[PDB]
């Protein structure tokens, strides 16, 4: 296929107890019972599966000091700086599920395309660090 | 010096009427008089420096899509994926500014290491998009 | 195509002695007459893609302090960093084809992984070096 | 201070009944004194100090697929690629502790410095993946 | 479709005064009727559309310090350090048009590589700044 | 050291015939006895410092498509989209040394602050290659 690694289908995944304990807890947890690629790639192993579930579930649900909206579209603007283009659809995707407008989205890519520019031209005159900043 | 442009200071600042009215501007926006050494870098080419600020204005100060603190959170995000160290610091200090708790910075921090840790994998498996995502 | 070069064929490259003598190279050290598209891009310049081809050559083959399927892993390791996607695919195929085992593949993803947030955190957190880094 | 954080020293620790477990716990896994900084910065979010050193437990100690030097090895060629300073030192330092010689060092960073090139070239070229490599 | 974002059609753009403004202007300056996709992606965001291109026109067209093509090939090598497959597509075009030879385009390429390498072995070295080099 | 290897000064390399060919071909190339740092770390394994050394030359110096200064000026934004922070002083350096003016070097920030940005707008709305730039 296109992975590098085979990515699990459902039928496999019934027979794998491992495997369809994390993908049935991904549903129960999302309340759909579609599960992206991501989880079907690390399938191939299943620890690796499991502690990359817990701690998107630990970090990304539930009660927390930042909205689930918030969390999602810091992490597509991390996906992005990343340069992960499978990253930037899922959690685009999933900014629009958490109620991501079109307004808001379109701030989220100003200031990714604004920090990008800042960051470089810092970058490029090796500004340093403020002794402000550095006060405890 | 440190830098691989000089910083230029508020004497000769107040003799650059275009650049004045920059720091000026964005010390008039910023209720502040402190303006960090990014300005006084970006200060050698005056045209750049006022395309940077009228982009920050536009984008981060004022009424708009997201409060102010969470474009900050974003912005300190992007800043920490792309490596820069200045900016770490430059924007963990705006959104303290902008009141970012203990609370909000430990779940950023989170959100970040995750993040790198999932885009990591995805771009090892070289994942394909989901048709789901396409439609 | 999609390459933002051509990709010459076999057929040309025998026309082209420079690049002739380089895929021969290739195809006499690596025991197969399959030499994949990185090499057909590079053909375009013969200057070029010999001094990658030589670097390769060296680096990769023969008696060296580290054996060949680890160099592969951190090859592969890299190119993920980079986000370069046809790398990931060409050394995991390279690594695969040197007897990277599934369980191998598992653990290599896992510290690649593990890398990648634990360097994320540390540049957010700015973690200053340690002074026991730095002794001589 | 220099760091974003306060980096949590061991008086404070002592108190900090969640924190001390970990540190004992990578004391003990160890056999060290020595517990480096990035640590001390992660102690802020106990939760998520637990956290990280859990997979870090897990994927890096003890009897696995590759030995602990090569998992070093590959880690520090990670470091290296995202451009993290001080995880290049970091672990520099801890492949020389896990028994990485002058020689093995010489050649990991030749291999780091032929992927960043061969990589920067096909990204230039945007070479497509060889349908071999999909069947 | 693949962009995250819808691709502006010239048809609803014409309906869409702020954009077609937009749209004309960069056919005006460019000489062509051809508007690439980086641009119906941003039209979405008619602001921030004016923005990126206002920032485009004033720093790549007109007088400067540097030559066009120059121009294009900086951007070009920043474009593929970001690892952006777009733009390496878009900016080899680019570059092309503004008479880039395969000589030039094997030169940029060949540094782009060097430079990758160089920077890589630096950063595993961490090699400190020469006293040399922060003299003012 | 501050660095993760030693750099090695010219009494060492003296006695290093290997080394001193490449550090005198360096100097006799360059005019200048000064050599930077990155190369006293190469030292270390004189086949990589060969190898480098030998590519330098070829790309970097003499007749060829593109002129030194240009050359340069694309080293230096290269070494800054990586983010790495020597590199950003030692090529800034070089192309001040091989006659890169003020102006143009607000112009290479202004492109590569521009190319930052559009860069990670297109990746942001993953926009597909027109299929103008495939025929
Ligand atoms: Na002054
Ligand atoms: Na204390
Ligand atoms: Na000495």
């Amino acid at each position: 296929g296109m992975a590098t690694v085979r990515l699990l289908d459902d039928a496999e995944i019934s027979t794998l107890p491992e495997v369809k304990a994390v993908f049935d807890d991904i549903r129960a947890t999302r309340g759909s019972d579609f599960v992206n690629n991501i989880w079907r790639g690390l399938a191939n192993d299943p620890a690796l599966l499991k502690r990359t579930w817990e701690q998107v579930k630990t970090v990304m649900v539930g009660e927390g000091a930042l909205d689930p909206l918030t969390r999602e579209m810091i992490y597509l603007a991390v996906s992005t700086a990343n340069s992960c283009s499978y990253c930037a659809h899922s959690h685009t995707a999933a900014a629009r599920a958490k109620g991501m407008t079109p307004a808001q989205h379109a701030e989220v890519l100003a200031i990714i395309g604004l920090a990008a520019q800042t960051n470089a031209l810092v970058t490029a005159m090796q500004i340093p660090v403020d002794e402000a900043f550095l006060v405890d």
